[PDB]
């Protein structure tokens, strides 16, 4: 498509994975390697994304995605997945998640750091830097259409002044796209 946000596609690196129940995984937890989670949250029947990235590798090792769950269980489920990974440092969209999430992070003593998403500033610039990674040939993902349809209809559109927004093609999801960008943000 013209209005496509992903136009490096093509430099992909697709990775093979064992479904296991709500989580893809592609590797299981390598010791000698840092790993951080991007965290997306799900309110109502909007989808919860994890996604694991072995920051010496650039390559995601695991992806969970559920709809439907409670606060605490989507809280819950993220402490397991750092706790797999070797307490692995969750960046966390803060932005919308609500008093009780917040609390939960903290209660509940989970490894994170808030990145609000917050604007179309903040916003460009998590896709812009997941963009530029993988036309580089550094972004590695699981081989599930699910997740490279929602990179695919990820489009850009124009507001009514003329700023660029970018979103879901017609009326899709992107919890997939920023759970990525999150995870993204901490590989150098
Ligand atoms: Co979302």
């Amino acid at each position: 498509a013209m209005n496509s946000v992903f136009s490096g596609l093509d430099m992909l690196i697709l990775l093979p994975y064992e479904r296991r129940g709500t989580r893809l995984v592609v590797e299981d937890y390598r010791p000698d390697h840092i790993y951080c989670i991007g965290a997306d949250f799900g309110k109502n029947q909007d989808y919860s994304v994890f996604s694991v990235l072995d920051l010496d590798t650039g390559a995601i090792a695991c992806l969970e995605r559920m709809n439907g769950a409670t606060w605490s269980d989507q809280v819950a489920r993220l402490k397991a997945l750092s706790e797999d990974y070797g307490h692995a440092y969750v960046v966390a969209d803060t932005w919308g998640v609500g008093d009780a999430i917040a609390e939960e992070l903290d209660a509940q003593g989970i490894n994170y750091t808030p990145l609000p998403v917050k604007s179309s500033s903040v916003k460009e610039q998590l896709i812009s830097n997941l963009a530029l990674l993988m036309e580089k040939g550094q972004v590695a993902v699981p081989n599930d259409k699910t997740i490279l349809d929602e990179l695919r209809n990820f489009r850009y559109y124009r507001t009514a002044s003329g700023n660029q927004v970018m979103r879901a093609y017609g009326r899709g999801h992107d919890d997939i796209v920023m759970s990525l960008a999150l995870a993204y943000s901490q590989y150098e």
